[PDB]
C-alpha cells in the first residue's frame, strides 16, 4: 500500500519527472531527463503485478486482463495528479507513471503571446492547436479553459482518454468524462451532449471522420470547440483538411474556412539551452480580409507568404520567426533551429 | 426527491432555462443564457444519485446502469414539462434539465414586425428562420404554428430532434414526430411525408443537401416549408445553400430558390442594456423580381446592397438597421451593437447621418 | 371493422379526398381542400391502434412495429381502393388515407394532347413521365396502361411500391408485383423480369443507376419501358440522368439515350383559377433529329433553343407554353403562372399576346 | 398433372412460343409475338399455385417459399426443354414458360460467317460474345459447343443459372452443373473445377470481379473459356474492361489484350422484315499485327477505324456494315438500321 | 522434455546452427552448412507432435492448432535462447530451430566501421537498418542496444515478433514486448507507447504506413527510432518509402525525412571466400547538406551521384565499395562480388585498382 505512495513521494521530493517500474531492475526515476535507479531490491513479476493492481478496481482489473494494457489517471490529494500506463513485458507487469502538477501555468509563463489570451474570450468560431503528441498542447488547453472557467459563467464539457488536468469549479460548471470508464466511447458521449446544455467543448483527439463532421456542426451552431490534430503547421493543416473532402466539395471547404476560421495554431517543443525543460515554438495564422480574398481566388500556394508578412499588421508569426526569436534570446541553439526549421532558406533570407 | 420539486420550482419561478446538477458545485441555473449558482450547499454523490434515481423505473435503473447515459422527458402536472439528461462524469452522476414551457409568446410580444405575420399567411413558398442555438428559433416557429393552427384549416406535421413545444389541436390537425423515437431519421420522415397529404411541414435543421432537395420539391409542390439554419446573416445563408452543390449544379438550384423563396429571417438574441433579458435583432430579406433575377444570375455579392436599400420600397431590413432602432430605443448599448455588427463602418455612416 | 367502413362510407358520400386518424382529435375530413371534424369524440391511442391495426396482417403487425412506417394499398370491394400511410406521433399510431377510384380517366378527359395517345401505340423506345410525388403521374400511367390493355394483345408487367391503380384484364395479360409482398425488392424483380416475356414494363421509381441500366437495356431491345423521375423539366431531367454516369462512360449513355428515347413528360398540378379542382401543366419533349444531333455534338446548352422552337414541328411544348394556353383560356391566374414559370420574363413576353 | 402437359402440347402443336399463367385470365399463349387466350376457365391463386407447385420437389418448394421467386428448367422427353419463371402478383402465383427446341441450328442457319466456325476449333485464347440479354447468345454458345462436342475428344464443363440447352454426349464428355441446386454458387463450383480435369469451360454470366480474375487466369493456362458481357460493341467492351483496372495497371491490361485476344464478338437482334423471328447483327474485331502495334502505341481512339477497314484483309465487319448487308438483303428496314446504327453518319459516309 | 534438451545439447556441442524435426527422417543437424542425420530412428507424427508440443503453452496449443504456423522464441537457462518455427507437412508437425547466443558481439568484432558506434550516441533522429530477413540485422540492432544500455541511463523499449536477442539491464531500463503475448499487436503497442516515457524505441518490422507515421513523429520529437526494411540499397529504400504516400503529401514527407534522418544501413550476408563463415556487406547512407538539398530540389535521380562521391566527406559507402574492400583483402571472390554488385561494370572499374 504505502510503498507506491512512498515512491511517488520520493519522486516529488527528489524533483523527479517519471517513475519506471519493471522486472529485474529496482524502481527507477527519470530526473532531468536521465534515469536513476533507487537503492531497493529488484522487482519481480509478482511485485510489479501486485503494485499496479493494488490501485485498480475490479472493473479495471477485468478490462486490463482482457487487453493486457491500460491507460489511466489518478490523484493523490495535496500532492499531484498522475497519468499511468500499465503494460506487459517478458510475461511480467510493467508500468510508467508521469506526474501532473495541480497548478497550471499562465500564457506569460509559457511564453505565449497575448493574442491567444484575447482569443480565449471569443464566444464562437474555430480554434486549431496542432503539433505532434506531447508538444505541450494539453498544458495550453488547461490554461485556456481555466481562463474561461475563471472569467465566464458557462458550461464546459470535456471528454478524455484519460483526463490530463482536473478543473474544479471556478466561475463555470465544468464536467469531465473519461472515455472507457464513465462512457463507452466518444460517439456515445456525443449522442447526449446536446441534451446537456453545453457552451464550450473539449473533444479529445480528432479520432475519425464522423467525429470531425459532428464537431464542425457543433462548432457552427454558436459554440467554441477545441480539438487537436497531429499536423505541424498551418499550411499543412489546411492542406490536410481540404484534401480529405471530395474534390467537388473543396470549394465549399474553401467557403467554410473563409466563413468560420478565427485562428490557427501549430506548436512544437524544442530543448531549452539551459538543459532543463522544453520551450514552445509556434506558427500562428489569423485570417484577414486579404486572406479571405486569397481564399476566394483559390490560391493556397500564396497563403504561407501572407502569414509570413502579416506579423506587424496582425501579429502573425511563422515557426521560423519564433525560432529566430528563441535564438536571439538564446533559448535554443542556431543548429537546433535550423535542423527543425521547415524552410532553412527562408530563415537565411530573413537574416 | 421531495426537494427536487423545489429545485425545478426555483428554475421555473426565476424564469431560468436550464438546471445543472453536479458534485462540488451548487446547482446552477441558466438565466438569459448565463449560469448563476444558487445559494445552496454543493451536492455530493449521495445527493446526486438519490435525486436522479428518484425519477427512474427499475427498467430505467437497468438501462442507466447499462449505459451511464439517459435522455428522457417528463412532466410535472400543473407546472411544466422538462427534458432531462442524466450521465456520469468524474465517476459520479451529473444531470442537466431543460424546461419545456406550456405558454407560447405572441409575435407582437417578441418585437417582431408585422411582415413576419403576413409571411405566416403565405399559401406557398420557402420561409427560413436562422441563427445560433437558443436565439429563439423554436419559440418563434412554434408561435407561427399556433397562428396557423388558429387561423387556417390545414394539416400540421412536425419532424423534430427532439420534440420541444407541444401543440394540441386548435383549428388544425397536428401530428408531431420525434426523430429517434417516432421515426428513424429525418430521411425516413421525408421518405413518407408526401403520402401524408400535408400543407405545412417542420423539418428541423436543414442538416444536409438531400433534405434541401426535398425542401425545394416541397416548395415547388404548393407548400409553405419551414426549416432552420445556423447562419448569422442572409448572404452567408444563401452562399451556404448554393455552395453545398457542385459548381455545375448551382445554376438550377439558384433558379429554384429564386422562384420559391418568399422570406429569409436571421435572428439573434442580444443582452439587454438593462442587464436583465435579451432582445432579438433580426435581418429580413424578401425577394423582389430584381432579387430573384440576381439569384438566378449568380451575383450574391450585391444582394446585401439590395437589402441595404430595400428598406423604403419593400420593408426589408438589415441586421444593422434593426440594431440601429434598438440603439435609438436604448434597448442595447452602442458598444454591443458595434461588437456584433458585421460592418461597423456602415453603422457609423447610418449614425453620423 | 364496420366502423372504419362507416367512416369511409361518409368519406365517399361527402366527396372527400382523405381520412385522417390521430390522437386527441376526432377524425377529420378534407372537403374541397379544407378539414372538417366529424361529430365524434377525439381519438386516443387505443382508438387509433384498433382502427389502424384492423387492416394489417400479422406479418404487417410485426413489420409496422419494426419500422414505425408503412405505405400500403388495399381495396374494399364495390367501393374503392385506398392508399394508406401509417406513422407514429406522441407514442401512438396515426394514419392518412387517400382514395383510389375504380374508373381511370382517359387522356382527353385529362386535357392531354393527342400525342400521348399516339405514344401509347409505340412498338419500342423509352417513355418518361416525371414530376414530384403525387403530381398526377400514376393517373397518366394508369391511363396509358388502360389504352395498351384495350388495344394490344401484349404483356404488361408493373412493379410498384405500393400498387396504386388496379388494372384488370382487357386485351392484355397484366401481372402486378408489390415490393415487400409479391417481390423482395425492385432489384430482385429486375433479376427475373427478362424470363417473364414482357412487352411493356412498369418499374416504379427510378431510384438508382442499376435500375437505369436495366431500363436502358430493355428500351434498346425492343421493349416499352416506363419510368419516373422527380424532376420538373426536360433539361433538368436530361442533366440529372447524364450526370450520374462516369465522365468516360457519358458518351455511350448519351448515344443510348439518343437512340432509344421516344418521349419525356414532366408534370405539375396547379390549383384551378375558379378555386375548385386542379389542372395539369406538362412539359413534353419528343426527340427530333436536331436534338439527337445536339446529344451527339455535346451541346446540351442548346437543347433549350430546340425546345423553344419545337412546338409546330414535333408537337413539343414547354411547361410555360402549356401554362400559357391555360392562361389564354383563363384557366389559371397570372400570379400562379409567374410564380411557377421557370422563366417569368419569357412568360411575360408570351403574355404580350 | 396432365393439364400442364396438355397446355405445353397445345403450345407446340399451335406453333406457340411462350405460355403465360396468371389469375383472373385464362391461360394465354404468345404466338408470333402476340398473346392469345385459350378457351378455358380463368385461373385463381389456387390454380396457379397448384399447377406450378405440382412439378417441383420439396427442396424447390422450400426455396421458392423462402424467396417467392424461382427460375428453373425442365424437359419433356421427345418434346422440348423449357425455361420456367415463377413469381407472385396480387398475392397469387404466376408463371411464364419459354420452350426450347432439342435441335440447335448451325452457324449458316443463323447467318453467322465461317470465321466463327473456324474459331470453334481453337485450342486456347480469349473469345468474347457480347450484347444485351436475350440477343441469341445462348443459341450461339450451344452451336459452338455442339461443334466442339462433335469434333473433339475433350472435357467440357458448364455452370448454369439455369441450363439453357442440354448437351448429351457426342465426341466429348460434357458435364453441366446448375447453380442453386447442384452447387451453392459459381464460387463453389470454381473452387473444384481444376480438380475435375477440364479443357473447355462455359462460365455463365460474368457477374463479379473475382470471377473475372479467376476466369482470365484459367483462360491464360491453355483453356478455351467462354463468357458473356452486356456490352454492345468491341470498342465499348475494351473500354469497359480497361477502365475497371487501376490506371497504373492499364499498361498491363494493354499488354494482356495484346497477348491473349483471338476474337471479339458483339451481337444484337433486329426484327426481320417478314415480321417473324429475329436476325443477328454483329460487330467482329480480330487483332492483327497492325492492331497489336496500335495497342503498343496506346491508341484506343483509332482501333475502331482499324476494325472498320480490316474487312477485306481479315474479314472484320462493323455493326453498321452488318446492318448494311441486312438492308441490301432486305432482312431489316433502312429506318430500323439507322435507328439502331451506333453511328448513322458513318453509314452515310459508306453510302 | 529431457530428450529435446539432449538433442539441443548435441546441437551446441557440435557447433550446429539449426535443429530440424520432421517425419520419416531422423533429426538432422547442419554443420558448416551441411546436414548430417543423428543415429536415431526416423520420426513419425507421434514423435514430432510430442517433441514440438513439449515447448508450447495451452494457449499456444490452441493457437498452433488454430493457425498451423508459429514463430516463437524461448530460452533454456545456462545454455542458450532459440528461435523456433513450426509448420505442418504430410499432416504432421514439423519444426526448425535456430539458436541464439547469450553474448552479443561488438561493432568492431563484426567489422563495422566506427560511424555506427558514433551513431549509437546520437540524441535524436531516424536510424534505419535494412536488408532481407535473417541478413544479420537483429545482431546489429542488439549490439546498438547493448552500446546504449552500457553507456546511457535512458529507456529502451523493443517491440518484437518474436523477441530475439535478450537484453538485461546495464545502465538502461529495458522493456521488451512480444506481439501476441505481451501486446495484442504493433498497432496496439504504438497506441500506448507515448505514455511509456521512451528515449529509444525498437518497433519491429516497418510493415505499413501507420507505423511509419508513428516513427516519423517519434523521430521528429527528440526520440531515437529504429526500424527495418527488406530493401537492399539506399536508393531502393528511399524510393520505397516515398512512393507509399499520396503525391500531394509527398512534399511534407520529403521534408520530414530530410530533417530527421541521421542514417540508413542496408545489409547483406555473403559466404566467405575460405568456405567457412559469412561476411557482412553493408551500404551506409548518412545525409549531408547536398543530399538534403537533393530531397528539397526533388532530384532523387541525383542521389546516386551523391552516394558515388560521399566516401571521404561523410564516411558513406556503397555496397559495392564495401565489397571492394572485402575483395582487395581477398575476403570474397570476384564471382560473388560481380553476381551481387548492383553495377558489375562499376565494380570492374574499381577492380582496375
Amino acid at each position: 500500500m504505502a510503498n507506491m505512495h512512498q515512491l511517488l513521494t520520493e519522486l516529488v521530493n527528489r524533483g523527479g519527472s517519471d517513475l519506471h517500474l519493471t522486472t529485474n531492475s529496482p524502481p527507477q526515476i527519470r530526473i532531468d531527463g536521465k534515469l536513476l535507479p533507487l537503492d531497493m531490491p529488484p522487482l519481480n513479476a509478482v511485485d510489479t503485478k501486485q503494485l499496479c493492481y493494488s490501485i485498480l478496481t475490479e472493473q479495471q482489473k477485468h478490462k486490463f486482463e482482457e487487453n493486457n494494457e491500460l491507460d489511466l489517471s489518478f490523484g493523490i490529494k495535496g500532492l499531484s495528479r498522475f497519468r499511468g500506463n500499465v503494460f506487459v513485458q517478458r510475461g511480467a507487469v510493467a508500468g510508467v507513471f508521469r506526474v501532473i502538477p495541480y497548478k497550471i501555468l499562465s500564457f506569460e509563463e509559457l511564453g505565449l503571446p497575448p493574442v491567444v489570451r484575447e482569443l480565449a474570450e471569443k464566444p464562437r468560431g474555430l480554434v486549431l492547436v496542432t503539433g505532434p503528441t506531447g508538444s505541450g498542447k494539453s498544458t495550453t488547453l488547461a490554461a485556456i479553459i481555466d481562463k474561461i472557467n475563471t472569467d465566464r459563467h458557462e458550461h464546459i464539457v470535456t471528454v478524455e482518454d484519460p483526463i490530463e488536468y482536473l478543473h474544479p469549479h471556478k466561475s463555470c460548471v465544468v464536467n469531465q468524462r473519461e472515455v472507457g470508464a464513465d462512457t463507452k466511447s466518444f460517439k456515445n458521449a456525443l449522442k447526449y451532449i446536446l441534451r446537456q446544455d453545453p457552451d464550450v467543448v473539449l473533444v479529445g483527439e480528432l479520432r475519425d471522420l464522423e467525429t470531425i463532421e459532428a464537431a464542425l456542426t457543433l462548432a457552427e451552431t454558436g459554440h467554441l470547440c477545441f480539438a487537436t490534430l497531429h499536423t505541424n503547421s498551418a499550411v499543412q493543416t489546411i492542406n490536410r483538411i481540404v484534401d480529405v473532402f471530395p474534390s467537388y466539395q473543396q470549394p465549399q471547404v474553401r467557403a467554410q474556412l473563409s466563413f468560420v476560421l478565427e485562428g490557427v495554431l501549430s506548436q512544437t517543443l524544442l530543448p531549452k539551452a539551459s538543459g532543463t525543460g522544453r520551450v514552445l515554438a509556434i506558427e500562428v495564422m489569423v485570417p484577414n480580409p486579404a486572406i479571405r480574398n486569397l481564399i476566394r481566388e483559390d490560391k493556397i500556394h500564396q497563403i504561407y507568404s501572407q502569414m509570413q508578412v502579416g506579423q506587424e499588421k496582425f501579429g502573425m508569426m511563422t515557426m521560423n520567426q519564433c525560432l529566430y526569436g528563441l535564438l536571439q534570446k538564446r533559448h535554443i541553439t542556431m543548429d537546433v533551429g535550423m535542423g527543425r526549421s521547415p524552410d532553412p532558406d527562408e530563415l537565411k533570407q530573413m537574416l
